[PDB]
């Protein structure tokens, strides 16, 4: 079944708590439908992890040459979190064509979206899906069993999904997928990024989750 | 005193410094000496205001959605996060100045920003870069601390901060370097630097040595 011409130059912006399996939710769908998408290579200061390589999953670039790049007008959009920033360059997103677009940003990033993709010529059309863990104790499972991060990194973005969260409960987002089984959200994010019909009625309701266990 | 130097005018002043050194202070006694000269840039913040701040004058206060908002819609001729906040130049804030010599106090990433993005506008930009330096970190420090307005963790952000900015300091490319020790000295090149004045530009201070591990 082909991806749905309605929504291949409409980007996906998929965003939501750190640890929740973004990443990981994101290769079982470029498994799935090879040849299909075309994942937006963001800039970051921060520190490849072990798997990661310069290129592929960032461009790993120094604070200077970030904002370089900045005033440069290199940027779609950028943000700071947890202490390092990241962005999207018009570059990054020109190097993807004609594969429908799929952005991991967060919040800060989907707010400078919001108020820019119209004003792009021609208008951009991003679908905004979060991502969701099923509860606060399994998002720290997941984001301390990943085992990349120092203590002091998961205290920031820990601190980030409270915001994050509470952006989230107030149902702006187009889709919500909470990611729980790894194949039944699978199957969901790829219904989201071919644009099948019925995937606008295929997400969940956001859990109830305490921000007080993200202290 | 002598007019401004035309030569300044239109070089837009760049003030930037570690938290605390004392930017707003200098400033302040600056626009009392030379009345209807300068146009201080206002920038937007995402903090909030201090007790004797006014929304409009030393900031436009705003909240981070507004903020982003702003910056998506291009208003924004820089703008970084510092301590936690957002803080950012708008066009407008510099558009509402001309045609007095705007000031600008921001921090490094703004100055970043601006190195490379003031040659590519029409036309192009040609902004005066000074850094303000603290004698020590010690009196950085108790500067900081006794100014009374920041959360101890506000502080900690601010000293860490001030690691940043000094290394970048060191390396000798602002334009122009102003020790702030005792006011009245550091306000007289700080005036002849903003009224370039003939000397200002060989009127600045060597950067002390600072120990950036006793910031922690
Ligand atoms: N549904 C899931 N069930 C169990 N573990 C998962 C699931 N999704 C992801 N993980 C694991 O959780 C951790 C965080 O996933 P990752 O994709 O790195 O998150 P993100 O990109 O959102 O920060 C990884 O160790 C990953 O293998
Ligand atoms: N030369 C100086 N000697 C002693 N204290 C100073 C000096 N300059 C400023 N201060 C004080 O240090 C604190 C920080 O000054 P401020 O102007 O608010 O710094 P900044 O704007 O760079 O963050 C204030 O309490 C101010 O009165
Ligand atoms: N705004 C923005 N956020 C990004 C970008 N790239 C990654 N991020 C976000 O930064 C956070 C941290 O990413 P990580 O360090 O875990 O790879 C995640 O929420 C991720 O979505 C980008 O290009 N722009
Ligand atoms: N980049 C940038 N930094 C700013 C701006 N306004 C204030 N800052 C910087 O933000 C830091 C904190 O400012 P404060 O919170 O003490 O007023 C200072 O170093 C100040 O120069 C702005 O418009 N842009």
């Amino acid at each position: 079944r082909p991806i749905n011409p309605d929504v291949v130059n409409r980007p996906l912006v998929i965003c939501g708590p750190s640890g929740t399996g973004k990443s990981t939710l994101l290769k079982t769908l470029f498994e799935s439908q090879p040849n299909t998408f075309g994942f937006s290579v963001s800039h970051t200061t921060r520190k490849p992890r072990p798997g990661e390589e310069n290129g592929r999953e960032y461009h790993f670039v120094t604070k200077e040459e970030f904002m370089e790049g900045v005033g440069k007008g290199e940027f779609l959009e950028w943000a700071e979190f947890g202490g390092n920033c990241y962005g999207t360059t018009f570059a990054a997103l020109t190097a993807l064509h004609p594969r429908r677009c799929i952005l991991d940003i967060e919040l800060q990033g989907v707010l400078q979206l919001k108020a820019k993709a119209p004003l792009q010529t021609p208008p951009l059309e991003p679908v905004f899906l979060f991502l969701s863990p099923p509860s606060i104790s399994q998002l720290k499972s997941r984001l301390s069993g990943r085992g990349t991060e120092t203590d002091a990194s998961i205290r920031k973005r820990l601190d980030a999904a409270k915001e994050e969260l509470r952006y989230a409960k107030e149902g702006k987002y187009d889709v919500y997928v909470v990611n729980d089984d790894l194949k039944v959200a699978g199957e969901k994010l790829e219904k989201v990024a071919m644009g099948w019909e019925g995937w606008k009625t295929c997400g969940d309701t956001l859990p109830e989750l305490n921000l007080a266990e993200l202290d």
